């Protein structure tokens, strides 16, 4: 798999994003549908949308 570490802090605005830090990694779990990624964080286990800019493979 290929894991994808954030480039900025991000707060999330929705019910189905998620807020991180700088630095944290994720497993992409959808890719597909846009440039909002659905994501689960390697910090908390929590599964959410995240926006693909703010994130860099690792």
């Amino acid at each position: 798999v290929t894991l994808f570490v954030a480039l900025y802090d991000y707060e999330a605005r929705t019910e189905d994003d998620l807020s991180f830090h700088k630095g944290e990694k994720f497993q992409i779990v959808n890719n597909t549908e846009g440039d909002w990624w659905l994501a689960h964080s390697l910090t908390t286990g929590e599964t959410g949308y995240i926006p693909s800019n703010y994130v860099a493979p690792v």
